[PDB]
């Protein structure tokens, strides 16, 4: 709907969709969902053509389906924290990303070397 003077912490995730499948002990699944939004981010249920990426700390039923399709990329729920603690858009890392399309993974392969 509409709004007035929103009280968002930052806009780092401005116009950025987010889909959380599962979280961790310290932080529950619906943990980042709330935060992200506060940082000017969008939270959906199912990943689509207008989705940045997925956030999954482990492998689950739903998460799997997304993996099989090999269309989107999976990321750990921790990477999100680094942004909440530094209030900035932290650069993707090989330790945070769990699954990356064959078009993106290739790029990382080089970096490793």
């Amino acid at each position: 709907g509409s709004s007035g003077s929103s009280g968002k912490i930052s806009n780092i995730f401005e116009d950025v969709e987010f889909c959380v499948m599962s979280g961790t002990d310290s932080q529950p699944k619906p943990d980042l969902e709330n935060r992200i939004a506060e940082f000017g981010g969008y939270i959906v249920q199912n990943p689509g053509p207008d989705t940045y990426c997925v956030i999954a700390g482990s492998e689950n039923i739903r998460v799997k389906n997304i993996i099989l399709s090999n269309k989107h990329d999976v990321v750990k729920p921790a990477w999100l924290l680094e942004c909440f603690k530094t209030k900035s858009f932290v650069p993707w890392q090989p330790r945070f990303m769990i699954h990356m399309c064959p078009s993106t993974k290739e790029h990382f392969a080089r970096e490793y070397d």
